[PDB]
């Protein structure tokens, strides 16, 4: 109860803290007021067109439905959003402290420390905004207004009927994916397009030295690197999380009407609160976990998972007994095991997600036999060396998937659609270490890029920090996939009707793949994720382009330009993917747009983990390759040739392409959920 | 009776193709060094081919004992012969091919009949295509004539239960077997020889990047006969066992859903079903794709004699496009005629879903056909930079941003041609339901025949180019045939846009005979609508769906590492039959996987999960095979642009040419290996299914 104030308090109780760390050198004070100064002028354009395009769809929202839902697609912006700021800021400003530290103390315990102090401040941030919309929705709209009480389908004055609650969880989760989408699209491009500049004014004619102060493009590459891996991340995690929590709630107020009442409306309430105090839990052993760990970096952030998932397992497993125990109608809703059965598909998500990680790590980091052989294979040609890393990828996306029908089997076999989504939720009960460690990232790479021994500890923490970049990346695309499965299950109980109340449940929850409709969906959907792939990356060249033509002609004047034009090339695939669920409703109906939904979650998530891997695979090549385990290969060499070719075309692919995937399957799933109550019966053919 | 003509069609394309077979015979062959090195280019393939057969051959056999042991002999019968119809046609355009890459050069060098060079290698390309289409459909109407008619499998028509609880249709078990033998023979073909074909252009570019500097594509490269070789062995062969497969797919859907529908629609009145479909009815729309794919033959060789004899365009893709779209228009109007004839017929049109009747699926036919010659444009569309496609592409060569506009321009191309079928799904269902889905899928590949002549004709012209390029007596010499090169990579790229479509619409009808064979005599008594079902709410659908997709991409990245690594790998003909024998050993593994995957995934959890598994691959694999095809289309089409200069003069030796040209190397082997063998993949995993639903689907372990 109140637990995200608590979050919110412990954020900016370590905001406080850090501030009192001194500055120390000048010239990075410099560097860190460069990088703020950007940072905050990306943050007026994107909030500026955030406001624009929020308000827009909130008050389409009130016309359409209920204002309730408008009103919580805004709450939910403005959660997020702070959240974002917050943690940005904090990252910012932590960089230069974290390497005074490192440098003064000649040790990197305090360093460690103040880089995990901000990283926290953003994930307790990200988990105490969202649960705190989450808490005051339910406070404000279930209670007071007998939305619950009465748990009845409303028809508004359009005579559209849906449930009023349903309908305004899925506008806050809408927020979430709006937000999530405008950070993820729009800064990933300028993270790229900046990174990628930072590496063409090496090879210009004018030859400015890459990594350079003097570089505009290596601040740019350093603002990037915050926007990417903290806001764009960050705000993937938060949108699968909310979207894990309110698919759980919507299965629940679907199942309502649906088991006719079969099911009481206290078995129905306590199943809408249960990921309500379960999503707290797992805030609340989070940060137990973060207060115990502030040699081996890597261990301790192991550690810190693994106290929060234990912590997370033990005391729901307490909650969910003493809660559940006391419902009637569990076996109709699929509990095999009774109160028991979520919380083991809950675990079990738990373990997927770890799961997942190493498997991102087995395929991406040098140390394994893939990117060694990659590394070796660099020695014979450049063409060569893209195919391995494309083979290796492809290779790499098999085992996760495994792991998720593995994971999505056995939650089923507990307890049905509605354990899916809480394996989903334990998935994504740490979500607030992940973040903070996944945070940590971008500013290991920050201290980088600002004595030979304490450059030798930043290189140390640096790579740390792209090593843990490339795991929660994994971690993030196997959440996103879960709560992509979780909104289509949200959706397909959202095709009840009034009508279909007196048919079968069974019949009601019903998609079949005969259809023609879902059929062509499903390839349709395939397809406008390859294509919404390929113009992303289409938008990052150009943009690429205009940096460095502005470069050739005020730090804060390019980075503003790069802004505008990631803005300018965002609203094409962003109405893309608002726009591809109404028009195929509209003119098909919904099992179109459900065959859209599964066909769009498919591809984008098979493509997000195949870029994500290969680039993590080129980078920590590039990094075997630059420490020389490959015996008689030095710097400058062949090898190196192609690994800097193949860094370059896979970083803004595993960096900006495959989690626009994934935001894209969600806030897709998300406006098909939000629009079946029209567009079922509002089609055109 | 006038099947006696049907009968006679595929004959007479075997014996023109014959004809055309004398006449490559009289090649005068000028040339002394490149005849011998064609010579040798023959042995090797040759022996490839012997000991490739060999194999196969053993597999095959396995495989038809197998179909015997769980299934009818007729199942195995059947894939023994679509083994040999295909073998047969691969075999014929292979020497075609073979002896006319010198003619053509001879011809047009000696003679300056370059225009008359071109005419025969077209009349080559029709040779296999001829033999594609006349073997694959004399293997189907031998088939039809002895099981469905003389054996009255056709005749009782009644669903039988063998040991292991298999219960189905002996004939149509039969066209499953015949369909699942186009299927292994074509995965084995194309698999191994697609990786045979792309390390023979890379060990060319390498032998370019080795101590020596002799490229792919290089006249300087004598290592590059084995990508000659490789030209033919795939760029020939393998697109016609692709279009064979996709259309022997088609076709027997097409029968399976006609000869299942018939116990479907059964209506309980007194406590017994009364089949709602006659025998007569059911028995007309068994043989009707059999006669429209014979009408598609006779219209296809009308068309490509009409155009030999009639015009020489001056545009070798025009007379390509001609050549179609007379072939597409007989096939529409005979189609209409027979369609007309089966609806004077019929009576079952509204309970079967006919809403024009019979003339309802012809609808969906055009349909499909224009559909086909549309993907065709927009292929063309975006892989040539006839328009700002691929101009963009010579803009961007202007390294890592190249790679990345190519990566990007073949995204951009999947989408239009898939809205495009989409489009026509949505008409062939609303005309005629999932019969008319599947007519259109036939009506797509009914001109195959001309698609597959065009295709084939595609790698001489590149085997021209390579000889021209030897001969050296003028870059306008190399630019003639590079011209025709060229042309015959769009054909390619339109072939493999063709076969993805009809896969798509053929494995549309799959998930529907899928289904079908999910009936059991208490299916039966249960109300049809309920028993066609595929949940996409089931999580068993949906994680089905997930590994499909994921196996896809997991065969695509194998096969690149098996290329990748016969490449690192490498008499010299000894060491070239060595890596084929290496690459087939390696396609021995992906062919097992993709086997085994459909039996292992149902009975571990039922038939829902198999389902959602042959969803996510057909999803994927069309998406990615369009992707490929476009983008290594667009990067060789920017090539040639670039050699000839036109790009402001930068010449060959700009870096930005040799960046190009490594990105066109990394793209062929995507655009000539990944996409085909995905569509081929999501086939016969389709098939595979449907033949294990009806153990697998209550013989399951959770
Ligand atoms: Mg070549
Ligand atoms: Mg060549
Ligand atoms: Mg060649
Ligand atoms: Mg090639």
């Amino acid at each position: 109860f109140l637990i995200p104030l608590v979050a919110l308090g412990f954020a900016a109780a370590n905001f406080a803290a850090v501030v009192r760390k001194p500055e120390g050198t000048e010239r990075m004070k410099e560097i860190s007021s460069y990088i703020r100064s950007g940072a905050d002028s990306f943050l007026a354009h994107e909030t500026k067109a955030i406001f624009k395009v929020a308000i827009v769809i909130a008050i389409l929202l009130m016309i359409f439905t209920t204002w309730q839902t408008g009103v919580a697609f805004l709450l939910g912006a403005v959660m997020s959003a702070s959240a974002g700021i917050v943690g940005m800021k904090m990252a910012t400003r932590a960089n230069v402290r974290v390497a005074e530290a490192a440098r003064t103390t000649k040790k990197i315990g305090p360093a460690l420390k103040v880089a995990y102090q901000g990283g926290s401040v953003m994930g307790l941030s990200v988990g105490g905004f969202a649960l705190l919309g989450l808490v005051l929705v339910y406070l404000i709209f279930g209670k007071w207004m007998g939305q619950v009480d009465n748990l009845n389908i409303y028809t508004n004055w359009l005579g559209i009927n849906f449930v009023p609650f349903a309908m305004t969880v899925s506008g806050y989760a809408l927020g979430c994916s709006i937000i999530a989408m405008f950070d993820r699209v729009g800064g990933g491009v300028y993270t790229k397009a900046a990174d990628m500049a930072a590496d063409l004014v090496g090879k210009t004619e004018l030859n400015l030295p890459e990594d350079d102060p003097r570089n505009p493009a290596t601040i740019a590459d350093n603002v990037g690197d915050n926007v990417g891996d903290v806001a764009g991340l960050g705000a993937d995690l938060l949108e699968s999380f909310v979207g894990a929590i309110v698919s759980s709630i919507i299965l629940a107020s679907y199942m309502f009407p649906i088991y006719v009442h079969q099911v009481p409306k206290e078995t129905i309430q306590a199943l809408i609160s249960y990921p309500i105090f379960f999503a707290l839990v797992g805030l609340g052993c989070s940060m137990l976990g973060i207060l115990y760990v502030i040699d081996n970096p890597q261990r301790e952030l192991n550690i810190s998972l693994w106290t929060s998932a234990l912590l997370t397992v033990v005391l729901t497993a307490f909650l969910t007994y003493f809660y559940l125990k006391d419902l009637q109608g569990l076996d109709v809703l699929g509990f095999r095991f009774g109160a028991i059965s979520p919380w083991f598909s809950a675990i079990i998500g738990i373990f997927s997600g770890i799961l997942i990680g190493f498997w991102a790590e087995y395929y991406t980091s040098y140390r394994y036999k893939p990117t060694q052989f990659l590394g070796k294979s660099s020695i014979e040609g450049t063409g060569m060396v893209i195919s391995n890393g494309l083979s290796l990828g492809m290779k790499s996306v098999f085992p996760p998937t495994l792991t998720l029908v593995l994971g999505i089997l056995f939650a089923d076999y507990f307890a049905g659609l509605y354990g899916v989504a809480i394996a989903a939720l334990g998935m994504l009960s740490f979500v607030a270490t992940s973040v903070s460690v996944d945070s940590y990232g971008p500013i290991a790479d920050n201290a980088g890029g600002i004595d030979p021994e304490v450059r030798k500890i930043t290189d140390h923490l640096d790579a740390v920090g792209n090593t843990t970049a490339a795991i929660g990346k994994g971690f993030a695309i196997g959440s996103a996939i879960f709560a992509a499965l979780s909104l289509f299950a949200s959706y397909m109980f959202s095709q009840i009707s009034p009508s279909d109340i007196g048919k079968p449940p069974s019949l009601v929850l019903l998609l079949n793949m005969l259809d023609a409709r879902v059929i062509a969906g499903a390839l349709l959907g395939a397809a406008i994720t390859y294509y919404f792939s390929g113009y992303l990356i289409s938008a990052v060249t150009k943009a690429a382009m205009k940096m460095v033509d502005e470069i050739r002609r005020d730090y804060n004047r390019c980075i503003e330009i790069t802004s505008d034009n990631a803005l300018k090339q965002m609203g094409y695939p962003a109405f893309i993917a608002i726009l591809t669920p109404l028009v195929t409703g509209f003119l098909l109906g919904a099992e179109f747009v459900g065959g859209v939904l599964i066909g769009t979650v498919l591809s984008g998530a098979m493509l997000a983990i195949l870029t994500a891997n290969s680039g993590g695979a080129w980078d920590n090549a590039k990094k075997y390759l630059e420490a020389g385990n490959l015996e008689g290969y030095g710097k400058g060499s062949e090898p190196h040739k192609a690994l800097v070719i193949g860094d370059t075309v896979g970083d803004p692919l595993k960096d900006t392409v495959g989690p626009s995937l994934d935001i894209l399957i969600k806030i897709m799933s998300v406006v098909s959920v939000i629009a079946v109550s029209i567009f079922k019966h509002v089609h055109l053919f």
